[PDB]
């Protein structure tokens, strides 16, 4: 009963703008949910957003559903448009 990202993996990934990503991953660090190890994963910059997203959305969920909370929240303030399909409440 906790796999929002998973199902919504096709949405966030095929929508999130290269911009929000920079502002999103930045917020994560603030909470210190990730680690210099993961932070490096994304920084590596693979290719098109489709790639930089798949890793960002994944790395989060990896840290358990406890992160999903701050994620959906930070995203709401960063993007109210996309957050629409993720603005459950």
């Amino acid at each position: 009963a906790d796999q929002l990202l998973r199902k919504k993996r096709r949405i966030f990934i095929h929508s999130v703008g290269a911009g929000t990503i920079n502002a999103l991953l930045d917020c994560l660090l603030e909470d210190e949910v990730i680690s210099q190890e993961d932070m490096n994963k994304v920084r590596d910059e693979n290719d098109t957003v489709m790639d930089k997203a798949r890793v960002l959305i994944d790395l989060v969920t990896g840290k358990g559903p406890k992160s999903c909370c701050k994620f959906i929240k930070h995203l709401c303030e960063e993007d109210p448009q996309l957050a629409s399909k993720m603005g459950l409440h």
